[PDB]
């Protein structure tokens, strides 16, 4: 991007990681700028810096690695009395040595065993008592994204140490903290009174005013139809999988395998395994290309279909021939002593998938211009204010049935852990 605005709020958080001992939580709500500003402060600032994530797709997207990998963490619940097999390499040693940053996206699906588990690690490797050895961290993401759920042994073992299943729970945060910086400017788009409904809800305060908005959004009509421009955001997978296979069909079905060159994990690949179109389906694009003239989260509809083209009719009237794209899976390595990326692997596939229904998990990130949003009866916390946050105006949702005030529930751990740094400097933990 030779395009990036950069905005007082940007700057705001580049002032900060200036001080070396600034950790540094950046937070805002889909189209807020994050990855782009992510870039953006790889290049501008000193610093060797390391990107990580929790999850391989999350990992290949931000162009990182997984924090499993990186600090060789077994897959589990980890106490702090649990003792670790930490070794690595002389590659790895050495690249969490001249790491000058730390830099994780996706943050609030961190369990907070796995910060913990970091710091564990990368005090026995810079052998330091300092917090993190006093590698300096920029964490990324949305706070009311609603973290994995805990299994039934998580919970268990965990539960006596943490107070909670919250990565600002991480033991950690007692002996060092960080400052929170919102990232407010959607680019995308600008609609305040949504924007102000969806606040409201998830700080729950709303109003009987808020509440009749609400209850306009039925249509039962068409929350039942899958002939529309509308997407439909479902909880669990199959109900997609169901959606999406019964309106493609049997009939003139094309199938494209993906490819696989060398290392590649299999839950990073973030694209079809095996991708089955045929002219009138529903799509979505899976990248963001300027030139061609696609975003992530694109909705259009095949037109055409043949070996090497997929030619796709957009929602804003474009027609795109899209072509197979590849995915580069990367690891830390020494080259020259220094520390920079290398490719390990790849992955290559058109960058679609069939789009009449997506998961809430899949659609992290994203926004449409028209979604089905489903009123599960049985709700979880902050559940609600995920699905509506799926569009990009109030008169885009339309729900499968009325909207009540008990479908609204709080997660309050969040509410207070967002009032306190808001009243306590933007800050939060040890000084
Ligand atoms: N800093 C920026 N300046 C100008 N436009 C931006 C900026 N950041 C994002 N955009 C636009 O908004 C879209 C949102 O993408 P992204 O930066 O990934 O937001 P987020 O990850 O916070 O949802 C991008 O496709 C881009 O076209």
């Amino acid at each position: 991007m030779e395009d990036m605005i950069l905005t007082e709020e940007m700057q705001k958080i580049m002032n900060l990681i200036q001080d070396d001992e600034n950790n540094v939580f950046v937070t805002g709500k889909a189209g807020s700028g994050k990855t782009t500003f992510l870039k953006y402060l790889i290049e501008k600032s000193g610093k060797n810096c390391i990107v990580a994530a929790p999850t391989g797709i999350a990992a290949i997207n931000a162009g990182g690695v997984t924090l499993h990998s990186l600090f060789g963490i077994p897959f589990g619940p980890i106490t702090p009395y649990d003792r670790l097999e930490n070794k690595f390499s002389e590659y790895k040693v050495e690249c969490l040595l001249k790491m000058e940053l730390l830099i994780i996206d996706e943050i609030s699906m961190v369990r907070p065993d796995i910060l913990d588990t970091i710091d564990r690690k990368l005090r026995w490797v810079y052998e330091s008592d300092e917090p993190f050895g006093g590698v300096q961290v920029i964490m990324f993401g949305d706070l009311f994204q609603l973290p994995p759920v805990t299994k039934k042994q998580e919970r268990e073992i965990l539960s006596d140490f943490y107070d909670g299943f919250f990565f600002f729970n991480a033991l950690v945060f007692k002996r060092t903290g960080f400052h929170i910086v919102e990232l407010t400017k959607i680019f995308r788009q600008t609609e305040p009174e949504f924007i102000n409904v969806l606040n409201n809800i998830r700080n729950y305060q709303v109003t009987s005013d808020e509440l009749d908005l609400l209850s306009e959004l039925k249509d039962r009509k068409i929350s039942s139809s899958y002939d529309n421009e509308y997407i439909h955001i479902c909880t669990h997978k199959a109900d997609v999988e169901k959606i999406n296979a019964d309106k493609l069909g049997e009939q003139e079905i094309r199938n494209y395998d993906i490819v696989i060159k060398d290392k590649f994990p299999e839950s990073s690949i973030p694209c079809d395994l095996h991708l089955k179109l045929r002219v009138g389906a529903r799509v979505m694009s899976l990248v963001n290309d300027s030139l061609k003239g696609y975003y992530n989260g694109m909705l259009g509809i095949v037109t055409a279909l043949e070996d090497n083209v997929i030619t796709v009719r957009m929602d804003n009237g474009r027609t795109i021939k899209f072509e197979r794209y590849t995915w580069s899976n990367t690891q830390y390595t020494l080259k020259d002593n220094e520390c920079v990326k290398e490719e390990i692997g790849s992955c290559t596939q058109f960058p679609l998938t069939l789009a009449w229904a997506i998961t809430i998990h899949k659609s992290q990130g994203l926004t449409f211009d028209k979604i089905i949003i489903h009123v599960s009866h049985t709700f979880c916390p902050g559940q609600l204010y995920v699905a509506l946050s799926r569009c990009r105006t109030l008169e885009g949702i339309v729900s499968d049935a009325f909207i009540t005030k008990q479908m609204i529930i709080p997660e309050y751990a969040l509410i207070d852990f967002e009032r306190a740094y808001k009243s306590e400097g933007n800050y939060y933990g040890k000084r």
